[PDB]
């Protein structure tokens, strides 16, 4: 069992997790002396992104943050070998604190952080096999600030309220998911790094968007309250708040960026 | 041991000593949503602070930072138990990102900060007993950031090449460590937390001052470059840089300040 708060808290995750006590950690504060820019790094294509409102897929409190799952054939392009989607999710702060993203641009902290998560599949037959594996794994990474409302982010936010507690499982129609990504894709912050909760293996590609979506304060605050971290029959229930791990050093490490300035 | 880097470095603490994966952990990030001005923060007094300049100090360089040692006599004024000094020390970054400040700010880190530890004497005989027993310490911290040079800070820094590998040890002669502090000292973030490094008690009570000091790039290169982890029969030595802890979660507390 491990939290973000307490004695099980991220500062213990080494204990029974070594990796989290490794190289390459992550998330990592985004800020100018550790960026480079490289021109090498080329738009990605986005693959088989449109589920089919036809068909609904498995949405999942795990105890530690809320999960959609996604079918292999959806995949990007523009990297090394092919990756294929395996899930999203996403990491908020608190109604008092509404600052919860895991990476930070110059020091700020977005409202919150969506997360898809893609495995090696020229590779490894899995996701699961994948993650523990070399250059196994690569997560886009959108920022989320406080704004607009979004049609498209609720057709996630609209399941929450009926998943609230750990293990329950529950159903989306399947959507766009390209419809969840930032203006200008193809702006980015590129940099090897490590899965953000245990077991913390070194083994992600990151891609950060360099713009960021807008929910609204009401989504937003819908987010920070619908769920729980402990199951229906906890006798000692615990709201799933601050579900992001605070930033690693960065020692002889760079941030790649698509983008000039 | 424990570093600031590799397997030993600050994630792996915990695994040493329990008190780092504990609650109310130092240092956090000072940002505008967990402020809470509180008008009854009053003035520090600051205590034989004008150290006698025919006294000498000794500076040590422990392996994690440079530290100075300070006389019991020294003590700070205006809490409700007297806290005496036992030392002062620092936290860096490295020339490539010179940003190694321990407390942020709106979350920028600063240069380096400065940090002069002191114990509760009203109720403990020293520093190491006061180290793991309620309200048993009290720092200050001064935010340090690059820009003109600072006669007062080289009255510690100009011995760096003196204590350049780990236990090597310069004596510093006395001058007024209140030339250290920022100015408006009266304008502070107050908290409760912890040592920044192991043991990592939660028995801190932290003074952060809101204005900067400067010193110069120089002084900065200096204290970035100097210094080793390593003894100097070391030829597989440590160069002593981002000797800093990452801000912790801070999600319960609230930072009091004595400005608006
Ligand atoms: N920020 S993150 O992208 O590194 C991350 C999480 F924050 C996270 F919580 C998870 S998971 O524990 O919720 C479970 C995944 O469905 C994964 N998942 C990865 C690691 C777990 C191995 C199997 C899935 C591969 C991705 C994950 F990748
Ligand atoms: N950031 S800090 O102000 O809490 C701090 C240090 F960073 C630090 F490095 C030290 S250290 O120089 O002694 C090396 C760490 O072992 C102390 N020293 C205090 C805490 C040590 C235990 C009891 C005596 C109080 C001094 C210390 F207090
Ligand atoms: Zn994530
Ligand atoms: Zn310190």
């Amino acid at each position: 069992k491990w939290t973000y708060f307490g004695p099980d808290g991220e500062n213990s995750w080494s204990k029974k997790y070594p990796s989290c006590g490794g190289l390459l950690q992550s998330p990592i504060d985004l800020h100018s002396d550790i960026l480079q820019y490289d021109a090498s790094l080329t738009p990605l294509e986005f693959q088989g992104y449109n589920l089919s409102a036809n068909k609904q897929f498995l949405l999942t409190n795990n105890g530690h943050s809320v999960k959609l799952n996604l079918p292999s054939d959806m995949h990007i392009q523009g990297l090394q070998s092919r990756y294929s989607a395996t899930q999203l999710h996403l990491h908020w702060g608190n109604p008092n604190d509404p600052h919860g993203s895991e990476h930070t641009v110059s020091g700020q902290h977005f409202a919150a952080e969506l997360h898809i998560v893609h495995y090696n599949s020229d590779l490894y037959p899995d996701a699961s096999t994948a993650s523990n594996k070399s250059e196994g794994l690569a997560v886009l990474a959108v920022l989320i600030e406080m704004g607009s409302f979004n049609p498209s982010y609720d057709k996630i936010f609209s399941h929450l309220q009926h998943v609230k507690y750990k293990g329950q499982e529950a159903f989306v129609p399947g959507f766009n998911i390209e419809e969840l990504l930032p203006e200008r894709t193809a702006e980015y912050y590129r940099y090897r790094g490590s899965l953000t909760t245990p077991p913390c293996n070194p083994t992600v590609l990151w891609t950060v968007f360099r713009n960021p979506v807008q929910i609204s304060q009401e989504q937003l605050l819908a987010l920070e309250t619908a769920l729980y971290c402990t199951h229906m029959d906890d006798p000692s229930p615990r709201e799933m708040i601050n579900n992001f791990r605070q930033v690693q050093k960065f020692d002889e490490r760079l941030v790649y960026t698509s983008f000039s300035q």
